[PDB]
């Protein structure tokens, strides 16, 4: 070992270490990192064979493994499947209000509500799904209600079996915004003519009988350029990221534009930066005579139609209740109880809410402290349920643009003129 | 002396200072040094020669050093065997989730589970072993408990022995993962083309009868680099270190880059830093004309596959309960105690949890208020307690495994076009 997914091993009848074609013996400290679960795979005095001289007993035994052997046997597997749940393409929302953005996850039937639907019934939620459907997740009605959104199993009509009426509902509740620096696209770039910002203006007067070429006019550091950007829709007030984002560098121009982390988008829609150009000048005036002399400085704007995205967070809420006899409550409970879990959506806040931390842990008894994720395996199929919780957690990720526009060429003009004769 | 460690005397009975080949007389200050162990290899009245006409006399006699002589003698030894527990290879951990690391290292019965087991065993703890199981240390099972993971003694089935039950557990509780920069290693190192930073563009106009060379353009400073690193696999958010740690001079540039201490390595993922460069450009342009000029900065990235070990501590609790006539707790309790004393594996705390410091200091009977390791040696022969404790301290090493990304690189090109004649 190297762990021990429960959902791997299965059970031989055949005799002395039967095996098969991708199944070998599973040896003492394999079977007790995890006896726990395999104990359930068997009757109260059944007793089967481990491996090397050493059998596990069942309950009516406690579990116990001991020396000896028997015709049943628990050689399993090969090189195991291990996926964990499987990662699929962003869910891309065309950047709206943060309402309309919301909007739109919880009407959209084939990536949100029909997976979310059967999670819950996965975990043995009761009636997940209206009266004028015989299948999960149809016939649900979406409403809004506070700062949250609710999907209820449409009572509406008549309906047979135990309780008819608290459906399983949905909730969806909290949400959050987080800008991803690599997303980042843009359209057509423009740029201005060259502007002038400043000139000087200087003449040099050589009264004597030597040209005396010994002076200078210079200008130097700063200097400044200016940041303006646009935000399109709204959203933006309520995008907010964790690392100091710094501007890419589109075209052939870099500008030193950082971004402050935790703060909203729309909260810093321009600023100023500085740069450095200097330029100097030093004439050869001829003897008994005048030079003019300027230097000149320009800018020029370049402008973007800039796109970020966004990753969309969740809080999801399902309210009771447990169905009897068929639920992955780890205390598998039979009392028809009023639920209400939460689950996170995206970043890691707690076990409790992570359901990538659960499926990542099934192969330690001592973490299935929430849901047991190996008696969804074992009822539905592993790669069921990978295909379903897949689709709960693909990352759904909503657009933010905007305008973008920057003082960021500079060019500069040294221009000696011709000499004038004296008097000056 | 020069130190007596008391495991390296024995007793001779031939007569007046009998000696060996590799054995010589213990003087009046080095028995007194250690007088308190000494005297505990000897029956009430039993007396024994020491040297240089010195005897000591046994309990009876308080003890007491005296003038005299004696057919028994201490006569020991020679150049001692100082041994300290010696050290061993590095246990590599292949970098996963906190979690699964720690999971690794309770599963290790090679490494963790029998080192562990024959350490408590030889202090004097009951009971360390499974019902199916004639040896110590097999036949455990481990299982997590709250923030820790519990090694126990299998109790299921029968059991002849007082006290069959209330077997010794090893706990293991507190964790800390403190990276080591020299561990640092990294896989194929990347680089890309060089990318146009920034230009400037001017225009020297020299409308005379003479060249007039005497004027330039120049770009200086700063300028700045980004540093970009990602964190492979979860644990990163726990691993810390104590020192002022900076990136290693990979390939052919130095970058600085320091990482803070006392941070969690995930909360340090890039940075920005800055460097120098500066450019000229003096051009000599002809009479009557214009020469246009230009300064260009490349940048280019390189980026890194990169591992850094990090050690992990360990905190250790054994369980009761204490062996009648067979422990090492310094009082020698026979009355079944329940004991409950914990070992810091790693770096030091304190004086009672630290196995070298106490095991280092056995020469000084007023150090000895814990566990009395010179009766360990008497008992188990000085180096199975040499090599067990060597392995029992062993150094648990973990894999922290990332990308690093880097604008490393500059480059610059400064260029004179050809002269156009004016008008300008």
């Amino acid at each position: 070992a190297e762990p021990v997914y429960p959902d791997q091993l299965r059970l031989f009848s055949l005799g002395q270490g039967v095996c098969g074609d991708k199944y070998r013996p599973v040896n003492r400290e394999e079977a007790q990192s995890v006896k726990s679960n395999i104990v359930g795979m068997m009757g109260q005095w059944q007793i089967s064979g481990l491996a090397n001289g050493w059998v596990i007993m069942g309950p009516g035994y406690n579990g116990e493994i001991k020396p000896g052997t028997a015709s049943n046997t628990w050689c399993y597997p090969t090189n195991p499947v291990t996926g964990e749940i499987p990662t699929l393409s962003a869910l891309d929302i065309p950047d709206g209000d943060e309402v309309d953005v919301q909007w739109r996850l919880v009407h959209d039937s084939a990536n949100f509500i029909k997976p979310t639907s059967y999670l819950a019934h996965y975990l043995g939620y009761a009636w997940v799904g209206g009266n004028h459907s015989q299948y999960v997740g149809e016939d649900m009605d979406v409403t809004r209600d506070g700062d949250g959104w609710v999907i209820r199993g449409n009572n509406d009509g008549g309906c047979d079996g135990y309780r008819c009426g608290d459906k399983t509902a949905i909730k969806v509740s909290n949400f959050a915004y987080n800008l991803d620096p690599d997303s980042f696209k843009h359209g057509d770039v423009t740029q201005s003519d060259r502007q002038l910002v400043k000139t000087v203006v200087g003449w040099a007067v050589n009264d004597s009988d030597t040209p005396q070429s010994g002076y200078d006019v210079t200008l130097r550091g700063d200097t400044a350029t200016n940041w303006s950007k646009t935000n399109t829709y709204g959203l933006s007030e309520k995008v907010t990221t964790k690392n100091k984002f710094k501007w890419p560098l589109v075209g052939e121009t870099e500008l030193s534009i950082e971004i402050a982390a935790n703060q909203s988008w729309a909260s810093q829609n321009g600023g100023s930066t500085t740069t450095s150009l200097s330029q100097s000048v030093r004439p050869t005036v001829p003897a008994r005579s005048k030079i003019p002399v300027k230097i000149e400085l320009y800018k020029a704007d370049i402008s973007y139609p800039y796109e970020f995205k966004a990753d969309v967070s969740y809080d999801l809420t399902l309210s009771g209740f447990l169905r009897w006899g068929g639920n992955a409550w780890y205390t598998h409970p039979d009392n028809r109880p009023n639920w209400n879990h939460t689950f996170v959506i995206g970043p890691y806040k707690d076990k409790a809410s992570s359901i990538r931390y659960q499926w990542d842990k099934r192969y330690i008894p001592g973490e299935v402290k929430w849901w047991d994720w190996n008696w969804t395996i074992q009822q539905n199929g592993l790669s069921t349920m990978q295909n379903n919780l897949a689709r709960v957690l693909r990352p759904v990720r909503a657009g933010i643009t905007g305008d973008f526009s920057a003082e960021s060429q500079f060019a500069g003009n040294i221009e000696i003129g011709a000499p004038v004769p004296l008097a000056a």
